[PDB]
């Protein structure tokens, strides 16, 4: 839970959205809380831990999100004179011969009667939408990345990343310091997540250990087994399970990597999405057909193809409207081809713009 | 600053009825609670928040209800002394002096020990016909047209208007001063609560802000233009996603404008609605037919067509009686090439009496 | 909002010395409100209780019951008598003043307390069959609400089977050897074909609604009309109501439609015979090009019909050359003839007859 | 004032274990009750009053389950001094001049702070395997046969006489002074308790009052002398239905009175329970089947018929092992052909061990 | 019948091993007891337990004021227990210790002694939906009713992958600690599950008949109901003793231990999959009924140059192997599952025999 990762690395440089993937997970949660204690006890600030599905808030441990540990690895010889009472979720503390006092209720926990960390989950965000989070300094969105080992049928919220969005938008009024913490166990492609930020994984990124973009950083951490403890019964019975040993390294395992193929054909149909047209092209074959997810930045020399349009604003004469009963009927397959690895890409930079496009249209 | 909207603008003029479309939704709800703190508070009347769906209310948390920011925005210098435990639900705060207490429990908000807010749904409303709610002068009725877009799916109750009606007399009884607010996030046609009233709504009528009418005013509220700080990493970061940035103005994205033609021919069928016959005629063309809804308001020179009657009790002898069953037979696909728009309606005064009349009658 | 007519109240009803009544018609919150205001006097002070019943249990689970009883209902139903008014709503506690004394008013756990003594009970007829050993000391009224589906309002909600025998259980398990008893059964909408209506034996005729009142030996039953005579125009929502037909038509749709049966007599002898209440029911077919119509009939005795065919629902009964009516046998043989009474498609000999087989259905009728 | 039902002329003889079938119902768990007040007020013994499911109980109203008419009749002149508080569950009375209280929260009634009556259903008695039961001696089963007219789809437990065996166990640990009520208002054949009990219901055993065996007494009350009233409306009203006037007196109507045939010919099949052995005879008539139900207690003269074994572990050579599937492949239409009564028997004795056969092994 | 408290884990916690399985016997005592002997640590030693069920519906069904009774209490502690009052309004246990007063109180799935946590109840089945929870001083895991009995539910499934997703909950309970104990207990022993193939324990008579059998990373002790004569003077007595199935009832751990069968088949296998350093083989051999299927292991490719390989893993995955996606599993190996569920196959052996449960419990689907 004191892993070797901190996020100060992180803090120091100017940039303020962190995608962090790899680590125990457990480790990492536990640390970026820690590191922000100070900040949260006396300057005045508070913390937002975001979960995907509430049920997965539910069953958090409030009480014990913030532990006796946690605040001496944390404070040290500041700390002392602790006593709580669990079963009503108080905490009694002494920093610095101050006595400070944590009650955790509900989803929020305070710190001298001033919320320091507020549980809300992104499928209740539409609740939440009430401004009641006024200095709020961190957002921790944790677990953000989908283990398809883990849970196989498990699925991201409806056009996730604009739901997260609103609700960065609705966290953050305004405030100039504010921090974005995107913790995952585990890093792969084809996910709204990394679409939205527009971040393609590829392993010569994950060799480097660090990258940073405009908007945001990404970091990649590393876990070995090292020194393993052959003394203890339940270190040795792990080792024996295959598939629990392999969890441990299971991060970047399978990233997925497109396939990338050029076309000379014109598309088979068109999508006006973002100022562009998407196009989708079919070669045949004997076996069968083969699909190539193209981008076009002008409608100059491929007139006569027909051209679908999410927005009715943004729709005009010849286009044909996309209403969402045609859409399921026309683009199921060709989302589905492109979940999954199934089509050729042009290049790395078009499968963001497709993937931006599928999970903002994508039906659920 | 403070939001623009305000509903001290309709709270001055002489009208009750309030229909407000557009906008962030929670600034609408958050700020019309705040105005009426005041008579909630010293005048000894109470509120009543409405939702269409019982699971709205239910995954609502009522403690975020009413929040100390917003009694520090409507109060100003007024409140100080404020303290709250959130283990009791309580909130505790001193106003020109005096100490009030606020409690919520069992889905109701308490100020002093007096109800001021019940949490009730429409959708449960026909068996609370013989509950009471002695002083209610605001009503509420929040997301009052549904977004199809943020949930999959969402159904009007069946005869919803007239279930609404039915809750307003028994909230409302004989109270000369009584306030009823709709509010919506988004605005399009082909829906109860706009047959109810009977409004239409156009484009024409969205770029003027106001709309006046005998017994209901409607506002319309757009989202403001602001300057985006590009210096920000998230704002750079939505401005990257197109589907976020839509977001911000999809209130009156698509409202549903339905066709207009004439025929000159005599209708197929005839139905005896509201002192007027509702006519159905169906135009033979080589692909198929073509539909017309048309409005009949005498007999003349339509002897011998067929007349359905909803109502038993006005039937007369060679009429047919609209029974569950023989409209299921004759008018279901009629109500489906309705609320799906491939008819032709005479003009918009017809095409708001064929949808109270269909939205009446309609089944699932 | 207004509509313009005097409000009910049983003071009419209370005067005659009949102790059931039907009472049919009007908005519904007035009626049960004036029912348990006239009682006020006797729960509080001589030592009676009252028992809301309703059909459904969600019914109950979703009435408020802290406003069952109201400020302004001890304020007309006492008046003068009447003071010193306090409450803690969060709390559910009534604290007032009648003639000087101090009571105290609470409702917990689906019971309403007057001076720490249960004077109301909220039970549901769904749940009634579990309650068989329970008991209910001293309960004087018992009132059973919106006791007729309104179909307009609710699509597809049932009857409980056998309804009216499982009430009459719930009447003997509340009421124990006690004379001064009263039962209030109010609906919303008066029409036949519901097994409330067969259960008194009542058969609802627009001759028995002109008059108001309808006396019978072991019950009384009053209409009330609602009389939309003068409206107020000034206010927006009355006038957003009056442009609305639907709502508007809800108001009096109490006895839009009434469930009449059609009546007609045919010679032939019946195809099937069932013995039920000391009598023989009996269903004729009757062949027609178009293809068949039905005649329920009613027959005293088997004299002519030696060797029609005779269903007996009662095991003991059973004799001979009987068919026993167990439950799979009645599906295959009944279901079809029930659905055809319950939508009127058959003819009936009379209105004492309907009767009869109104009885037999809702007593074996299936779900 | 005074039921006629008594449990007093079982409790002096020998038997602990009393099946009363018939009455009321309201009279008999009244007057067990009554007379046990005497033991459980100054005797230091405990009840438990036992129904099938968590429904029966919940409703209930347990603070009515003693009342004040019931301590006058069971102790008459010394009961006195009689006060209640129906909101705090509370009775304070006065027997022989002391002070005694009666108080009842959730599911437990006590007496001078001694719980005296618990409440318990058979459907949670996986949850009071935890022994709290030390000085319990009267067990009272209520309503303990289904009557399939006042509901029709009502199913008993799984296995439910075990499951009351083992609840039997729980309560009573070596326990020698204990009884046990079973109370039906109505009596019938084919179900599981009778089966337990290994009792076979006859109207002969019906004319006699009294049955008496070595581990239990049934006896069979006819309902109480006195004739209702014909001044008050309400009987009349109950008299003037057919249905709820056989109603109180069809207890008796249809005991399911299996039919009895031999036949000489040997089983099709062979199943070996309780070392013993059940076998299925099939006799071809024209019309179709005839099957007879029998029992054998040797493989002499049966060599090479088929035997399943419901048990692995006493499985032995030539007996096949009878799973869960294929013994509902093989056994199930027998079971129906069972309990719809469309078998022959040898004799009600073996009528019996068909019935603790079948229902020890019937499924959902 | 009594409690039947003859078993109790302070012989097993005298033993230098940490993990331990029970399985067997009357399931209210082995949990009692395990508790009873643990309230000592719980009170006095500031550390806590988690009391773990599979599915979360045996948690919320399940009565958390029951767990610690007032005859626990006393037998475990004896004369030096006094002074015992509660408060059923509350919920709330009063007890005396030694003249001191404790109280226990349980709200929110757990208990807590003298305000402190020291049982909390999760469940496997939510146990993905929190990997980071923390639970800071737990000494005693117990998994209770580990190994689905038939009887007690018609219809219940295994956790997809559980004994992965139970060792990840045994990481995250216990961090940083070395004194760390684990029960299983299950009231029905039978092989073809997952706790047993993660254990890599293979059910057998010979280690029945012996209570204890000691492994290097477990121990396993098989508990047997103690024949208390019965009082055939009581008519409850008897009632009970003509019921087969109350008085079976008692002895039905170990009915069926589900046996699987044995047998070697020389030709080459259809399919392989490499898993955990070795590779897994398919062979089918026609008969003229059919078909009759052997479940193999090889230790090297040595010999079978050309059959196709299917990998799990994405990482080692090489040349002419075939990736073993969730989809492409169904089309070729679905059948073989069901086929292994059911006992319809032959394998080479037992110590063969664990590891393919291992390998199938880790892919198969629900």
């Amino acid at each position: 839970s004191n892993e070797f990762w901190t996020p100060k690395r992180l803090l120091e440089t100017d940039d303020r959205i962190f995608l962090v993937v790899g680590g125990r997970g457990v480790g990492k949660t536990f640390n970026v809380t820690g590191e922000a204690l100070d900040d949260l006890f006396f300057n005045n600030v508070s913390m937002v831990y975001l979960r995907r599905l509430g049920v997965e808030i539910d069953e958090l441990e409030k009480n014990n999100f913030i532990t006796e540990e946690m605040l001496r690895v944390y404070f040290g010889n500041r700390f002392s004179d602790f006593n709580a009472d669990e079963s009503k979720q108080i905490m009694r503390f002494s920093i610095d011969g101050a006595i400070h006092e944590i009650k955790a209720i509900r989803n929020k926990i305070f710190f001298d009667d001033r919320c320091i960390v507020y549980f809300i989950a992104l499928s209740r965000a539409g609740h939440v939408k009430s401004n009641n989070y006024p200095d709020v300094k961190y957002l921790v969105f944790d677990e953000v990345i989908i283990d398809r080992s883990i849970m196989p049928n498990a699925r991201y919220i409806r056009n996730e990343f604009t739901v997260l969005l609103n609700l960065i938008e609705t966290i953050k009024r305004k405030r100039e310091d504010f921090y974005l913490f995107m913790l995952s166990n585990v890093g792969e492609n084809f996910n709204p997540i990394f679409a939205g930020l527009g971040y393609y994984l590829t392993h010569e990124d994950i060799k480097k250990g660090f990258v940073k973009r405009e908007d945001y950083c990404v970091q990649f951490v590393e876990n070995k087994q090292e020194e393993l403890n052959m003394t203890d019964p339940f270190v040795r019975l792990g080792a024996k399970n295959r598939d629990f040993s392999n969890s441990k390294t299971n991060a970047f395992e399978n990233i997925r990597t497109p396939y990338f193929k050029h076309y000379g054909k014109k598309p088979k149909l068109l999508v006006k999405y973002d100022r562009q047209y998407l196009g989708i092209a079919e070669r045949k074959i004997p076996s069968g057909l083969e699909y190539y997810y193209q981008v076009y930045k002008t409608l100059d020399g491929l007139e006569n193809i027909t051209v679908f349009n999410n927005n009715f604003d943004t729709l005009m004469e010849d286009e044909v409207f996309l209403e969402e009963t045609q859409l399921k009927k026309k683009f199921k397959t060709y989302f589905e081809l492109f979940q999954q690895n199934m089509v050729y890409h042009e290049s790395p930079e078009t499968f963001l713009e497709w993937s931006k496009f599928v999970y903002a249209l994508k039906l659920e």
